[PDB]
């Protein structure tokens, strides 16, 4: 004979749903020191591919080229090789805070954690994550000599690509950094929730890295990455502040990032299930 | 390595299309909206990112010497993720549903009252969901002012520019583009559907959606969202220009181009297929 | 685990290739009309889309230094769609058919008069198709006409050369480019015949329809729809340059295409499989 | 109930080997005129493909893009366009030569298949390869009046691809050929490797495209290709001859990919998977 | 009636530990032979890879078109053809270094592997990669005068470009390649984790590509890229010294790549799943 099987893998929407729910909820059931070893883990992943990107975009940075091209290769570059740091932080069993939210709160809102359990996970989990990345900002990308300033204007295509996204990056109003930072966590959750319903190797790397790459060329924020990107601004002395850092622009990332997880997508999701998931948890 | 085989094609995927137009017609006044909202705001989202990705590479410098030519590119390179985030999650837009809830109907699975109710419900909650994801995200921020410079205004001018090239045509013209953009998106509908692998889903429904941006055709959610926020951000275009000129002929053409240009086709062909899979069942 | 496998090639292609275009004979006169006329509209559509994109980099300032690269790419680059929507939706093509049913009649699976009346069938619904998605969605749409300036008439100066520069071969040229064309279309279904999966369907269609697009070969519904639009456009052409220097061409091109060059050799290669084949299915049942 | 069953998509390790050898033994067995087919098929393959390879560079080839470029992006879409033959030559059964080397001398070290029928299929192969070659090199890439010479500075640029590609691969030396064939061969006998042992169609597809897309742009000596592409630019009356063509730079190439299939990896593998082969044909002694 | 199977073509997290220990551990008992054979041929397949990089970006590097760009084309097309190494290497069971050190130490940790097993697996793996790409720089790469000093600037891009290469890939201080190594290194043994843990060909291909590329447009450094890299910049006569090549490249590179494996992904997954393990094995 010769007539195969036949055979799916995007198993999803109604089920999908079932996934994130208890994926978020027994990341609440290990221990202090797990949850910190693999914050920090993922804080080192996001501070490497930031790295990568920033050294290929001030690759496409040049002088000459910027005299025509304005920019628009240096941010296609940077979209086209950030969206990596998804692979390595999932398939390392590791844990990111931007998207603990949209998952612990799914698993919040149907009451399987406790609301102190989801407060020491995500403190936990954030503050990990900035370990890890300002580690990484320092270790790596410093002593590196690799985005210094070198004050020949042929050369410099490094140190000006850093300084000027940079300070791009401070100088929005606090609406104005809360809304993009909403948006970025909105696409953030959005390719979070393609692993649980894809389960497909070229389905997980392409779907993610559709979604990483237009929250990148997007000019949207994200508190991690702009953790690390902004620490290592600081580091190699460009022309911004302590003041535009972690006031003018990480806190309002940071706001307007955990209202994207847990308000935005939170209560539509939970409306249309929690009773698709009534029949699940009556199942033996 | 026992064979498997991921895909089924013409007969096959018409039961699945047909299946899930019919399914639609028992869920809640509210859940339906919600997702119907929720699919708005995503082709939002991806339609701000696009819209952005392709002012950046409409620079002063860059458009004397390329003319346009790599902006609408990029456009239809970021928008067609929106496709994903749908299905994905299980929303519905009103321009997929129009094949899936007519060819129901057609087999006398949705009953007529049903279907208006269905149809105009998604057709309203897209509506929200767009123009409200146009003002608390992409008007507050600011990525769209006229900034009052040559140098830096390609955000507003890529905008304001084909903004203003979606409002010109003629009623036939945009009619026109319309149904080819609802013959895409439908086709792309049922790619979905005839295979089930998560490759050929983001690929497939990529290749459809950027044939759909780059060729010119007019999509009635994308045009809410653009025209919406071409007004907030005070372009040349009249509410008029936007809202009769072009949203009306657009909405024909959509409808038309899913419920009859490709619905009695495929309803023609497959019409006792489905009998007889509904009869040994 | 347990290891699993897609691509079944080589005898079991075959195999399908010859009982794919066996079933076609059966689907009644009206069912092939159908399909034909979808499959016509569909890639009209995708070629509408694809001189869009290539008119739009087709800029004034852009041909000045890089000719007509960019154009092509693109061109190519965006119309393989087609080729997944006739696929996916169950139509027809003539160029596909060619290799299915010439491959079938040769095993006499077929008849030769219903073999006829296949061909007839889907070259006049190919037809009616291409030809009815040229006039409703492309010259009422009103996006190639020529709007005299010179920095804004991308979209007709580009239609306006391709046509003119498929009507001027001579007759061995045009069919020599058909019978690529077809070569490389007939490949493509046989891949889609062999993989049984997603990826392997899209990207190897893509490879192939892109390949045989920016070799500049001769499709014969691609070029009744281009023909077509342009002479409705009018651009500088006449219905000779068109019907008679182009199309008669690379219809008979594609023809012995997919007739002989590759399906008169796999025959002879796979006869006696095939001929196993149907014994083991008439030994079991 | 919920519960996706974990699969694998390759098989890979220590079994690529055993397949690769199992291909190459059965490979011999066919009929005289019927490998004959099938290599004339798979050369008409390669032709074809070249053809659209040389068409879309020599479009990227026009004359301020060069003034600008440098012969640059011509050599990229080249590169680019050209793996499509791999998945024609799988697809179809037929078989180039220099996927043999690799295999059919394998399978040949395990003692397999007899010396002569080894050397008669090479042969074979190697006579049909290059008969499909030259025929759709004459019958499709000249009688199209393609790559004719145009005597004009702006329409030359298919004639000018292909004049100084051939005009560049001619003023090698006996080592440098030799040593550009063997590269090409190792990725070509890489690429057939890939084939074997990953599924799934993104492995059959993307692949065999990066690594001939590397071989092409890599500027590797082809021996089918170089017959193809050498053989139309005589047609074509380039500055190229018969024996800067056939003698010159063909027989180097061929010997050099001859060496790279057979003596640079096949031997090494073969080293490795010995045992591995023997234990498993230590199989069927009793399971049957 | 319909009804397919609900396929998962990927499981990962607590099995990519697992599988990477066992293999880390398997690769221990091939008879201190093969391990050499295996090597020699990695080292071969990197030169192959470095090569075809080195010729495609070359191409781009033109003395007009990077008069604009500036290497901004050369990079990223060098960046785009490498990354067919990993491929070429898992498909056929070599024996890499560089990703041998997590894979090789964490099965130390387990107590699967030994002491002098370990020791003597990874000095097989150091000079059989450095034989074969030594190899591989002379035979195909210095003899097929791809490279030479062709002295016109129309036509010399394809020495330049390696020249100028190797010009910036020595005149870091120490802690300064000590850091890009230790970057380079993180991003192939997560490579080595992806290809194991996404048991897909797609993925296989495409995760491995994107780890690839983008460590090498990064400006990271690999030791036995470098080793290819500097070894053929010799053998052309560029302006680089044997000293610089080695004991200030070669030297930097080897310790970071190995405490970027052994301490910085071997240390932390061995303090996260060593207890998923032991649960398992029992
Ligand atoms: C499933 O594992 C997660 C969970 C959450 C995130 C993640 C992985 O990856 C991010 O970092 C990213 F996607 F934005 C990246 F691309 F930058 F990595 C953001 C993020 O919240
Ligand atoms: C799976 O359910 C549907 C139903 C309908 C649509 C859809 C999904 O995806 C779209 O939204 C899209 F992604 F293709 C867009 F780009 F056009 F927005 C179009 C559309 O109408
Ligand atoms: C699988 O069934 C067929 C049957 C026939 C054809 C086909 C598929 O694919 C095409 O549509 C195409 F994609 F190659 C196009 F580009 F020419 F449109 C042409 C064609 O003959
Ligand atoms: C039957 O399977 C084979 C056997 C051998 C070859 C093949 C397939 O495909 C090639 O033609 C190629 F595609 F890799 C090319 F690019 F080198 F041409 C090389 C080659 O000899
Ligand atoms: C699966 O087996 C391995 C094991 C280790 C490596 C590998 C494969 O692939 C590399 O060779 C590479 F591809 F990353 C290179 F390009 F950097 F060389 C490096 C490396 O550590």
């Amino acid at each position: 004979v010769l007539d195969p099987v036949s055979i799916k893998s995007v198993c999803g929407g109604e089920e999908s749903y079932i996934r994130c729910v208890e994926y978020g909820k027994k990341k609440a059931h290990y221990s202090n020191l797990n949850l910190l070893a693999k914050a920090i883990l993922a804080g080192m992943f996001v501070g490497l591919c930031a790295h990568a990107s920033g050294i290929a975009g001030g690759l496409f940075y040049y002088h000459k080229l910027r005299e025509i091209v304005g920019a628009s290769m240096s941010v296609f570059v940077y979209g086209f090789t950030f969206p990596i740091a998804f692979m390595c932080i999932i398939c390392t069993g590791s844990d990111l805070f931007t998207g603990n939210t949209l998952a612990v709160t799914m698993a919040l809102y149907e009451k399987k954690v406790k609301l102190l359990d989801y407060l020491r996970v995500m403190t936990i989990s954030l503050f990990g994550n900035y370990v890890g990345a300002v580690s990484f900002a320092f270790f790596v990308s410093y002593l590196s000599g690799a985005f210094t300033n070198v004050h020949a204007v042929e050369k410099n295509h490094f140190f000006q690509f850093l300084n000027d996204i940079a300070e791009k990056k401070v100088h929005h109003t606090f609406v104005e950094c809360v809304s993009l930072a909403v948006g970025c966590n909105i696409f953030v959750c959005l390719a979070v929730y393609f692993v649980l319903t894809l389960k497909d190797g070229a389905g997980y790397v392409f779907s993610v890295f559709f979604a990483v790459y237009a929250f990148a060329i997007a000019g949207y924020e994200h508190i991690i990455a702009n953790i690390y990107t902004l620490n290592i601004a600081l580091m190699v002395n460009t022309k911004i502040t302590v003041y535009q850092a972690y006031i003018k622009n990480l806190l309002p990332t940071l706001l307007g990032n955990y209202i994207a997880g847990a308000i935005v997508l939170g209560l539509p999701l939970y409306f249309i299930y929690k009773e698709h998931y009534y029949n699940f948890e009556r199942s033996k």
